[PDB]
This record gives structure tokens, sequence and C-alpha cells, in this order.
């Protein structure tokens, strides 16, 4: 197993990673910004290295600084975490060219899924369901244009008030009208009220891949996830098998290695590929609760060249989990609201999981994002899970800053949310956004 | 479910019960002493009631006061919790008679099991493995029993063979019983509804003790096979029936050489119960409430599956080198977090641990696929735990987790005292 690793990220995730390393007997190097001196994981790592000033561009984004840190400490691999350089193909290539192991997929692969086109194209071949439409451009002949629309199913759009065709009568006009807007067009199937269901995978690089059920991330605000849960309500074992197996196959055909996620749009029992995150996600714990798999350790094994420990048959969905992201932000602008936390109290109990680096007297800096933690409650059913969350949030205390707690509470209390199956627009809708 | 309930307890176990109420939609009533005003669960309760000055004698033990509290609030039931009036027949008797619901078994049952003798007797009726003995000047017969018992034996002096028989008996003379030199402390968890249903929830090992007080607990118990698991469980479940047990309870046994010897039954929820919830996924507390509301047993034996392994380190405010209670003000606190980590405690930064009550302030529970994972989580977990302003057990717990012998599993009730050098 791996000797030492560099945790190339900060906050929450960093801490998550550290714990996982410790458990595995792996030495930790913590790279930090002068401003992240007081971070919890930093305080807990084995080695430490301040890579640069406060600003991300000069610290967390500084490849060179990062690489060298690895050279000096004599670290073998690097863990990108999520959101920084996690999906930056250079870094990846660079790390490897440098003599270190990149905890994630091949740069090649990253480049591939980096552009919709190739991604989609790759997806198509692999049998991954994508949004139907017109292969090439859309011509003059109304007979076949309309045959297309039948094929794909109204409503559809043709890619000024924006316009959605709901039937034949309108087809021709909207089509022409758009061509007129130049002085070369296409038709795409319309997804009015879809849900956001993403599939979780693991691949060893040696031919093995596995799906680990799904997650519903429909509760979003400004295209940013707020609540996440697993498994996805409404999803059947059969529907789960179908898209999971398609997903794994793809993985195989693409030489995927590590953890990855496939994000789909789900409407009327159908899936439509949106994108692949070629890294672990913030929402992973939701899945860990349900399968009992530790995504992070598994990621560490793969990197070491261990193949997949798990077989699909050993993967089992049990119970239900919900996650509430917790942020320090402006209730109106949604911007981070930096400051010193005067009082903190975490919630506890059965089925309660707290993932945060914050602490009492800890100062939230303005240079980064606003997320300060995540709360995951598990339960034998959805309902139990929701109930735990209700309480947990009630027990949670964070003074000295503006949070998001109130809204989460309000969401847990939502009629429809408790009913389940809301869509990607419900949230903004209920807020007035 | 029940509407409103009284939490006839405090600290840690009080907050665990509160949370279970909330989830169910049950209103809570918290009775506290003037010295537990600031308790966590107290701050979280629906309703509150001061029942007396600090000394438990006057507060937590003040029956009449407790009873009145349920009256004025309109409460329906009372949850005794653990270690107070929890195993008090009178209390149970008066509760019921005053028209309330006692969340526990029947007073009759509490007495019946509160007697070292009466119990054994009952246990022998149900057919529960008890410690073999004389069962009631001869050196001829007297030797044959011992054969039946198996050596070693003890006259209540230790005997290993016929030889030392006389000499030892003659010194004794100046009852014979089985001698368990190196046993483990294995207890079985049960749930019964009083409506004829009874289920066992595997076992736990609490061999790790000091002054006969549990320090670390785990589940399941290492070396314990399904076959054995079943044998004993079925046995304990059966007895629940004969005795008409209602509620949660535990049968504690001494384990040695593949054999179990009954010791006792705590007619109540135990401290260590969490270790079981993790391994079977059953909320022991909610069931309790359930049974008290007149519902039947929700689970079926076949539905009881043991998965993974769990460990529990009790956290106390004592001097680790003297074991002297350590009341004081916690000035810095940080709880551990993560996957498979469970923190159960009412303490909070700025909180004052009083001298009046017991020294335990929290429990730390870790889970894994393996016992190795759980121990490994424990270790990290303890590393993250921060409690400043008072003396704690931490460091000792850390030492235990690192004990080569603990990592191996199978230790006995004596290891700890030894390891520490307290046996002297």
């Amino acid at each position: 197993m791996l000797d030492k690793i560099v945790i190339a990220n900060r906050g929450e995730i960093a801490l998550r990673i550290l714990r996982a390393c410790k458990e595995l007997g792996i030495k930790t190097v913590a790279v930090h910004s002068s401003a992240d001196r007081d971070l919890k994981h930093v305080l807990l790592a084995d080695e430490t290295v301040c890579i640069g000033p406060a600003p991300s561009v000069k610290s967390y984004l500084n490849i060179p600084a990062i690489i060298s840190a690895a050279e000096i400490t004599g670290a073998v691999a690097i863990h990108p975490g999520y959101g920084f350089l996690s999906e930056n193909a250079n870094f990846a290539e660079q790390v490897e060219r440098s003599g270190f192991i990149f905890i994630g997929p091949k740069a090649e692969t990253i480049r591939l899924m980096g552009d919709k086109v190739s991604a989609i194209a790759a997806m198509k071949k692999a049998g991954v369901p994508c949004v139907p439409g017109s292969d090439g451009p859309l011509g003059d002949d109304m007979d076949k244009n309309r045959a297309i629309a039948k094929r794909i199913g109204y409503p559809v759009i043709i890619k000024r008030g924006m316009r959605v065709v709901r039937g034949d009568a309108e087809l021709a006009q909207s089509i022409s009208m758009t061509r007129a807007e130049a002085k070369m067009v296409y038709m795409e199937k319309y997804l009015e009220n879809p849900r956001h269901v993403e599939i979780q995978v693991l691949a060893d690089g040696q031919g093995n891949a596995i799906y680990l059920a799904e997650r519903d991330c429909s509760m979003q605000r400004r295209h940013q996830k707020v609540v996440e849960e697993a498994p996805a309500p409404g999803i059947t074992p059969e529907l789960r098998r179908y898209i999971g197996e398609r997903c794994a196959k793809a993985c195989v055909d693409i030489g995927y290695r590590g953890a990855g996620t496939f994000e789909f749009l789900f409407e009327n029992g159908e899936f439509y590929f949106i994108e692949m995150n070629t890294r672990i996600q913030v929402e992973h714990p939701v899945t860990e609760m349900i399968t009992g798999v530790d995504l992070i350790k598994e990621q560490l094994r793969i990197a070491a060249g261990q193949p997949l420990s798990i077989k699909q048959e050993e993967v089992h969905v049990r119970g239900h989990a919900v996650e509430c992201r917790i942020n320090a932000e402006d209730p109106n602008t949604f911007l981070p609201s930096p400051g010193k936390i005067t009082r903190f109290h975490a919630p506890g109990g059965f089925g309660v999981r707290w993932e945060s680096h914050i602490y009492a007297g800890y100062t939230v800096p303005p240079y980064y994002d606003s997320m300060i933690g995540k709360l995951i409650c598990y339960g034998e059913n959805r309902d139990v899970a929701i109930a735990r969350m209700k309480n947990a949030l009630q027990e949670l205390i964070i003074d000295g800053i503006k949070t998001n707690v109130d809204l989460q509470i309000r969401i847990m209390n939502d009629e429809n949310f408790q009913h389940g199956g809301t869509n990607i627009h419900y949230l903004e809708k209920k807020l007035g956004l």
C-alpha cells in the first residue's frame, strides 16, 4: 500500500480524506495556504507544507507549488479531492510526468469527458442514453422534419421569447422562424420537468467497474445542489440495473479508473445523460450510508493498483440517506459570509453523521467557497431519515455567522419534499427565484 | 404512539431518549434537579420540571415528586432510563397504580429478578445455564460431585484434584461450587412484548472492566459462533416468556470454554446498548416505546441480522492515574466525526460537570465491516476528541485500543486490572 500522500485540497473533503488515510496506515501531507493554517486537517496531518498565499490562484491552483511539495516530503501520490484541479488534465498529466500517482482517472480520459461532444459521442457508442434529437442539421422537407419530431416526441425545441413546440401545427413556423433569426438549425427533445439522478461508479483500470445505486440531487438553487439523497425515490431495481450496467460498460470502454459519476436527467421513466464528473463528489456520503462502502478508501486501493474488492452482487442497497449541505452565506446574495464562529455544537445520535472541519473559535475566511459542512442522517426508510434530519438540524448550533440552516429546516419541513419526487425547479420556485 | 412522556433520568441517557421521542412525535417532559438545569436535553425538551435540590436522594430518587410531574403535565408514560429508579419495584408499582405507564417490565418481574435466589430458581425453570455446584463430612460422595462439577472447584479455597480435597475442605469447615478461573463477560440482548413474543439481539462482550465496572464494550463477541449464538439466544428468549417479560432487557453470563453461566438480568436498557443498534440496525429505544404503547413486536427473529462489528469506549471524568472523579468546567470541546463514528453525550463547551452524580459524560461508538476497521476508527476518533478543563479517561482508552492483546480479542475480566497493576 501507499506510503504517503498529498492532500491537494482543503476544508471538509481534506479532512474526509485524512481520516481515510489514517485508517489505511497512509502518511499524510497537508498542503495549505497561509490562510488555512488553522484548518482542522492541517492540524491533524503528519506533515505540513504552506504552498502559497491566501488566494486560490496563488495556492490551491498552483501546480508547481503543489508538485514540489510532493518532491520534498517524498510523497508517492496526490489526491485532488473535488473542485480544484480534480478535473484539470494538465495537473493530472503533470503529476504523472513528475513521478507521482494521480488519485483519479487518466488525463486522456479527463480530456475526453471534458468536452460535451466527445463525451456524448463516447456515450452514444457505449449505449448511454442521451437526449434525443436530429443527428445532423434540420432541412427543408416538412414531411421528414415532422417525422423526426414524432420519433423524439413533443415537446421539443429547435436550437426573443424562447420557444417550445408542442405539436405539428407549430413545427414548420418555429423552424423557419429560427432560420430567419440568423439573417442552419437543429431540433432537440424538450425536458420540461425532469429530476436530477446521478449514478455512482468505481473502476479499477484493469477491466472491473461497479455501480453503486443512485442519488437524487433535484433540490438545487442556481444550478447548485442543496439537498441530496439516496436511493432515488421512484427508482426500481430493474430501472437501477438497466442504467447501472450501461454505466459500468461505458466505464470499461473508456479505460476509466477511480471513482466517477454520471449525471442524468430523469423524466417519465427515462434517462438522459448530462455529464460525467471525473472525480469523487461532495455528495458521496449519502451513498456510503446505503451500501456501506467507503468510497474514499476504495479510491485509495485502486490507486495502489489493487483491483476491485467488491463484486456487483455484494453491493446492496439498505435504508435511505439524506444530506443537507451547510453553508455560511448571504441569504440574499448567497455569497459566503465569512467570520469567526463564537459557538459551535454538532449534532449526534443513531444514524447521524457530521462531516465538517469547523470548530468553536474557528474563523471562516472569505477567499474560498461558502460550504462549511454536511449533515447526513440515515434511516431504515426515507421518513426516518427525514425525521432524524429534522432533529439533527435543531440540535446544530453555529454562532457568529449567517448560515443556511433555516432554509434546510424549511425544506425538511416541505410538504412536497416529504412527499418526494420534486423536480429541478421546485426549489427556486418556492423561494421566489 | 404515546403522547407525552417523562424522562425519569438525566445526562447522556436522557438525551438519547429525548431524540428517540422527537422522531416518533412524542412530547417530552424533563424532570431535573436544580443542579442539572443546564443539561442539554433539558434545554431541548418540550416541557420542564424542577423536582428538587441536587442530591439525587432528594431529586432523581424523589418518587412522589417524579410522579407529581407526570400529573401536572398530563403525561402518559415514564421512562426510567438506567441506573436510578429503573430497577425499583416500588417505583414501577406506584407508577402504574397512579395510572401511568411504566416503560419497563412488570414490578412483579422486577422483584422476581432482583433476588439472587429467586432468579436462579426461575432460570433453572426456564432451563438457563447456571453455575454448577453442590446443590446443598463425607469424603466419599463429596468427591463424586466434584467429578460431576469438573475441576477446578471451590469450597465456599480452590481444588484441582481429589488430593487437596480433605485439607481444603477441613480448612473450609474450620458449599462446593464450580470454579471459573478465566471467564469472559458475555451478555445477551432481548426484547419482549408481554404479548407472548420474544426476540434476542445477539450478544456483547464487556470483559474489559475496572472495579467490576465496564470500560469498553463490543459487539458481536469474538469467538462466538452462530450455533452458540442461537443456543443461548433461543434459551434467553424462551425464558422471557416463562417469566412474562415485557420490554428490553439483558441476560449477563460468564463465558468460559464454550460454556455460559448465568450471572444476572438487568431488567432494563443498558448503557452499552448502542453497540447493538449498529450491528443489527435496531433502535433499541424506539422499540421500548413501542412496546409501551401496546404494539406488538415489530421484528421477527429471522429478520435479525448481524452485520459488521462495533466498539464502545466509555468516556468518564476521572483522574486516569488515580480514578478519582473529576468534576469541573469544560472549557474546550471538540467531538469526533466521520463514517461509522457515533458520539453520544450531553456535554458541551462551557458546560459544568457536577460532583453530585456519576462520572460518565459520554460514549464513543465506532463501526466497521470488521473488528479491525472499528478499532482503527476508534483510534482516530479518540485522536480527534477534545475535552479540556477536566481530567478524562481518554488516554487510557487510547492505550486500550493500542493493546496488542485487545487487538487480538478474547480477553478476560481480569486483563485490565492486571494491565494496570490493580490486582495487588
